[PDB]
DNA sequence: GCTGATGCGTC
DNA sequence: GTCGGAC
DNA sequence: GTCCGACGACGCATCAGC
């Protein structure tokens, strides 16, 4: 067969057998994957990306089915099922050390180029071999080497990781090192992620079904259909995969089934079950009540307090075992021994199994009061012993996904909410149903929004009760709406802050500034104090304007009246002059930023939660910026 | 062991 | 988490 | 709307230099 360096999964009339660059039953070469990533990287149309990846996957299914699973994980840049918690434990620092060693270059040269180009991969492949090349990299080989890195732990493990990473680079050719480096830095940058990979996979197994005797008699099913019939058929097949995956987002479970039994029978084998994390329902932001009403204008809906904690998806298995997962399917069971011990107390005796959607919120037992998110994050994370817990939590339950052996994902929220209230028991400061309001009246919603904040919440979640009110993520992942005071114009906490530094952009921001350092004005000491960084809220056009206008203000050394304490040192110091209007959701007590240090806390300054750029204040000099005393005042009225 | 840095998670 | 670009 | 990847604060757990 042809050399993988000429593989072209973007060609017209791609034939899964004739246009593959490996022989049947052979390991998929990693360069075939890298070539597919190149062709994905080169386009902006996502559906073209899907087709290109689909072509590779069709060849994998037709020629080397054992390599489908590693190829898929490589395309997602995942190490495996998220609940198993494999982590590379490799930062850009370590990665740049491996690159500098492999390329025979000095480290600072490598670091400077990586900062300039905003991509470690561009440094790895653009940099006299006394040794003949090692065996070519394979898709399954590379994937297992990533997992080897992830399993290395303990003192001296970074040295062993560098050894593995160097061995990969020495074996790379053409564009492989580019995507090895990008995978290790956690920034594959394809423009193609989970939904595109699902679409490519369902299309692949539909056009080129697995399990065929080789050579496969059916390599492009549905070519003879009308465009509309073909499109409808692929959507239906796509929905089978998506709905299975949202209930069982674990390719270790789905792929063996898919290859052995096929896509049509997949839902019979992979089913939602307690102990298997599933995808949570998400929410779209809204600009105000009017947008909520428009989006739900044909459906009765309920409003619920949006509690400020961490999502906890609680699984009670038949027999008594309890599992708790985060919103990203991480295993949090070892984090909440206290919650596990109180499960028997939240449910009626008749409840044998369930899956609950809850928010875990820090709770002050002496004051009987919700505590801020920053208190909740001080809980320990791994293998916590119940007696050691110092920050108690209260569960605010808002949905019920599974009850007594029966999935409720296809039931309307009216029924799910009714079953939650009927089968579970509230205990103040331990397990409580989310406060809710059923109405369409603007004024009642506005007052309820105001009350939620008074009762220590972020705002409101809005959910339809009967129309399109299911828990089917595959039909719409953002089926709920969120309404926060800081989404409203002319409302929320707005600050005028001084730009004192800029950071070189990465990825989509390469070649300009991707972020900025902002500061408030400390009247008392006559100093500007870093308060937060800022990297969102500007259009691409606005960001070009900033790059041009700020370029003229770059300083070699920091000004003596600018204090940053623990903040990341800017790549470019800027003459303090530009004043920007900046919005945030809350002010936080910061362990690094000096703004307003000593005005609220002896040792801590203040930063901004969810800061975003709004507009330039061309009418403002730096002396007219928000003062540090004003920052302290804003923080204090948060209560 | 001591110290500071930092990867990855939560939002 | 927020946000804007591509479709 | 959907999908994606730029970017934010911040804290536990754990890394290396010494
Ligand atoms: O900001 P966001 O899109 O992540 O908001 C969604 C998150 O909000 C939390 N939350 C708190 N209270 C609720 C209720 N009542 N219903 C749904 N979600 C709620 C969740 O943790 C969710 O991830
Ligand atoms: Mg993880």
């Amino acid at each position: 067969s042809n050399d993988p360096s000429g593989y072209n999964p973007a060609k017209n009339n791609y034939h899964p057998v004739e246009d593959a660059c490996w022989k049947p039953g052979q390991k998929v070469p990693y360069l075939a994957v890298a070539r597919t990533f190149e062709k994905i990287e080169e386009v902006s149309a996502r559906l073209r990306m899907v087709e290109t990846l689909s072509n590779l996957l069709r060849s994998v299914v037709a020629l080397s089915p054992p390599d489908l699973l590693p190829v898929l994980y490589l395309s997602l840049n995942h190490l495996g099922p998220p609940q198993q918690g494999l982590e590379l434990g490799v930062g850009d620092g370590v990665l740049l050390k491996a690159v500098a060693q492999a390329t025979g270059r000095q480290l600072e040269s490598v670091r400077a180029e990586a900062a300039e180009k905003g991509d470690v991969g561009l440094v790895a492949e653009n940099s006299q071999r006394l040794m003949l090349p090692p065996p070519p990299l394979t898709a399954s080989g590379v994937f297992s080497k990533f997992r080897d890195i992830a399993r290395l732990t303990g003192s001296a493990s970074t040295a062993k990781k560098i050894d593995i990473i160097k061995g990969l680079f020495v074996a790379c050719r053409h564009s492989e090192a580019r995507f090895i480096a990008r995978s290790l830095s956690g920034r594959l940058r394809l423009g193609l992620a989970e939904q595109s990979v699902l679409a490519a996979l369902s299309q692949a197994v539909s056009l080129t079904p697995p399990g065929q005797e080789f050579p496969p008699a059916m390599v492009d099913a549905g070519k003879g259909k009308t465009a509309e019939a073909r499109k409808t058929w692929l959507e239906e097949q796509g929905m089978i995969l998506k709905q299975t995956f949202c209930e069982v987002p674990d390719l270790d479970r789905i792929i063996p089934v898919l290859l052995e039994h096929g896509l049509e029978r997949l839902p019979e084998h992979c089913k939602l079950s307690p102990g298997i994390p599933l995808k949570p329902m998400l929410a779209h932001p809204t600009r105000g009540i009017s947008e909520v009403l428009k989006r739900f204008e044909e459906a009765a809906f309920t409003c619920e307090y949006k509690y400020d904690g961490q999502r906890a998806q609680i699984h009670a298995l038949e027999g008594g075992e309890v599992k708790i997962f985060s919103r990203n399917q991480e295993d949090n069971t070892g984090k909440y021994p206290d919650i596990i011990s109180r499960i028997p107390k939240i449910k009626l005796p008749s409840v044998t199994s369930f899956i609950l959607d809850t928010e875990a919120v820090a709770w002050d037992r002496e004051k009987k009061q919700i505590q801020p998110f920053q208190v909740l994050t001080t809980r320990k994370r791994k293998e916590v012993d119940a007696s050691e817990i110092q920050v108690q939590v209260c569960l605010y339950a808002f949905d019920l996904i599974y009850l007594n052996g029966e999935s409720l994902v296809r039931e309307p929220l009216s029924r799910r909410r009714q079953l939650l209230r009927e089968n579970f028991v509230e205990t103040e400061g331990e397990f409580v149903f989310a406060t809710s309001l059923d109405t369409k009246d603007i004024e009642q919603i506005a007052e309820f929004l105001e009350q939620s904040v008074k009762d220590s919440c972020e705002g409101l979640m809005v959910k339809t009760l009967d129309v399109d009110a299911t828990y089917e993520i595959a039909k719409r992942s953002h089926n709920w709406l969120k309404l926060k005071k800081d989404y409203l114009d002319g409302v929320g906490d707005t600050l005028d802050l001084v730009v004192i530094g800029a950071y070189l952009g990465r990825g989509k921001r390469a070649g300009r500034y991707g972020g900025f350092l902002l500061a408030s004005y400390d009247e008392d000491s006559e100093e500007l104090q870093a308060i937060c960084k800022l990297g969102t809220g500007f259009s691409d056009e606005e960001l070009e304007e900033h790059h041009q206008s700020l370029k003229a203000l770059v300083l070699p050394s920091p000004r003596p009246y600018v204090r940053i304490d623990g903040a990341v040192i800017p790549d470019h110091w800027l003459d303090p002059s530009a004043v920007w209007e900046v919005k945030c959701a809350d002010l936080s007590l910061s362990p690094i930023y000096p703004a307003a240090r000593g005005l609220v806390d002896s040792d801590k300054g203040i930063s901004l939660r969810f800061p975003r750029f709004i507009r330039v204040r061309e009418d403002k000099q730096p002396e007219q910026a928000t003062t540090s005393a004003q920052v302290a005042c804003l923080y204090r009225k948060q209560s």
